[PDB]
DNA sequence: TTATGTAATACGTCTGTAACTTGTTCTTATGTCTGTTATGTAGTTAATATAATTGAAGGATTTTAAGA
């Protein structure tokens, strides 16, 4: 039983801050834009410098 | 006739050359270990900033799939 609750809090805790940190980081993705535009036609294509 | 003594001659042979072989001894090239320096990798930085990008251009015909 002990190891289970544990288990349970273990998962819930770390679904919620992956939650949370997908969300800020789909909410920054318009600022990697914004950046990653001055360094193009360095021998890098724009789509790998976004990633 | 026959002993004798010189002489040609053929065969051993003693010694001088040379081949086969090893000791060993010295020299050198190489492989390896170790110490030091340069190279290569990695992590971090906290005013704020939040939908590219650059061209490019007078083509003329066929055949074959999608859309209706």
């Amino acid at each position: 039983e002990r190891i289970k609750d544990i288990s349970h809090r273990m998962s819930i805790g770390e679904a919620k801050a992956r939650r949370a940190k997908k969300e800020m980081v789909e909410a920054n993705l318009r600022l990697v834009i914004s950046i990653a535009k001055k360094y193009t036609n360095r021998g890098l294509q724009f789509l790998d410098l976004i990633q």
